[PDB]
């Protein structure tokens, strides 16, 4: 029963899943001169041309674009990874305000939201056995500010009306997710969890430097969403975010000088 409350947000998550105060916790703030440039990045592949969306979801969290990953549709490749991972979904993290909303940060900046694209190395054969590993997951995650709208964009929002309460999907086939990226691909990279119970320490994140503009109007269509199940009292889906966790022993590693 965990969310982002008072009662149930990410101070409590420990208390059902312990690995919350584990070693290798996400996200965390990336502090741009401690980061160092590593020449032995390989160049990041985001190869997403043959992608296949198939639906989305209110998962009473946030909403997931999922991905039909039964071949290598669409993976990520290159960069810090050994191999290749498949995309299998991707969702946001969002505020209540433009202030706020994003799950890194960046010299503890924050962005208005931030866009997770969760992929899984193809060598463990499927998602739930690549979740048991240190390396089983890669997600790109990408900054959103607000500006000018993101045209590659709209279609997801125009498509949040029907979605608007947990447990309610939609089809959403024919999208295409390189309509999200920057035009830039320069990251920082570094290892971690995901950012949700059960906040398991699988994931290699990429988080690209180059943050997407949205339009205000754009964000404000996120924030009227639903927390809550349809006949239930409304709980807007609003800051539905973890904040930085500690760094420990680890690096985190720039692709660009
Ligand atoms: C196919 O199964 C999964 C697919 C994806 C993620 N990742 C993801 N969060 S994050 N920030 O760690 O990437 O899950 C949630 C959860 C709630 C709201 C929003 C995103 C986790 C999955 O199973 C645990
Ligand atoms: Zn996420």
């Amino acid at each position: 029963h965990w969310g982002y409350g008072k009662h149930n947000g990410p101070e409590h998550w420990h208390k059902d899943f312990p690995i919350a105060k584990g070693e290798r916790q996400s996200p965390v703030d990336i502090d741009t001169h401690t980061a160092k440039y590593d020449p032995s990045l390989k160049p990041l592949s985001v190869s997403y041309d043959q992608a296949t969306s198939l639906r989305i979801l209110n998962n009473g969290h946030a909403f997931n674009v999922e991905f039909d990953d039964s071949q290598d549709k669409a993976v990520l490749k290159g960069g810090p990874l050994d191999g290749t991972y498949r995309l299998i979904q991707f969702h946001f993290h969002w505020g209540s305000l433009d202030g706020q909303g994003s799950e890194h940060t960046v010299d503890k900046k924050k962005y208005a939201a931030e866009l997770h694209l969760v992929h899984w190395n193809t060598k463990y054969g499927d998602f739930g056995k690549a979740v048991q590993q240190p390396d089983g997951l890669a997600v790109l995650g990408i900054f959103l500010k607000v500006g000018s709208a993101k045209p590659g964009l709209q279609k997801v929002v125009d498509v949040l009306d029907s979605i608007k309460t947990k447990g309610k999907s939609a089809d959403f086939t024919n999208f295409d997710p390189r309509g999200l990226l920057p035009e830039s691909l320069d990251y920082w990279t570094y290892p971690g969890s995901l950012t949700t119970p059960p906040l398991l320490e699988c994931v290699t994140w990429i988080v690209l430097k180059e943050p997407i503009s949205v339009s205000s109007e754009q964000v404000l269509k996120f924030r009227k969403l639903n927390f809550n199940g349809e006949g239930e009292p409304e709980e807007l889906m609003v800051d539905n975010w973890r904040p930085a966790q500690p760094l420990k022993n680890r690096q985190i590693k720039a692709s660009f000088k």
